[PDB]
RNA sequence: CGAAGCCCUCACGGGCAAUGUGGUGUCAGGGCUACCUCUCAUCAGCCGACCGUCUCGACGAAGUCUCUUGGAACAGAGCGU
């Protein structure tokens, strides 16, 4: 798909950019976990702004978050590294997978970023 | 629902696990909502016995009487337990 840019990736794992803001907002308030939970997020459009790792396995859970993002209309970004996003929300564990339905406290750069993302 | 979970270790500590441990649930159910009733089930844990098929072992009654045959009576006939 779209290429990130490792600069981008910094501010907001849940925004375009990559984890930054987003260890604000599991302060401040909302995240989702993994795949299952941030997939019900768009279904029912919660959250704002939700990633997903680059490297996956074939996993390919993430393999519907594109299209089914794109008719409920959540930007969501690309990180790279399962770990990097996996940390930002507290989890020991990466994970591939998104996030921040809320976005609290972070509802300023997030949303700055998801302009970035689709300009 | 979403880490509330599991394994190893006395512990310390380590490992697993959101690519989902665990809770719920599985064609009579459950959940959620609004009520009625009540818990007596289930599940976790505590304490914690009585009595008593297989094999082995102990103790254990009453003739070693007569005659005949015989190498030998455990035989025949007689008497008795």
């Amino acid at each position: 798909a779209a290429e990130k840019k490792e600069r981008l990736t910094k501010e907001a794992a849940a925004v375009a950019e990559g984890k930054s803001k987003q260890d604000a907002s599991p302060k401040p308030y909302a995240v989702k976990y993994g795949l299952n939970h941030v997939v019900a997020l768009i279904e029912n459009k919660k959250a704002k702004l939700v990633l997903i790792a680059n490297d996956v396995d074939p996993i390919e859970l993430v393999v519907f978050l594109p299209a089914l993002c794109k008719k409920m209309g959540v930007p969501y970004a690309i990180v790279k590294g399962k770990a990097r996003l996996g940390t930002l929300v507290n989890q020991k564990t990466s994970a591939v997978a998104a996030l921040t339905e809320v976005r609290a406290e972070d509802e300023a750069a997030l949303a700055k970023l998801v302009s970035t993302i689709d300009a």
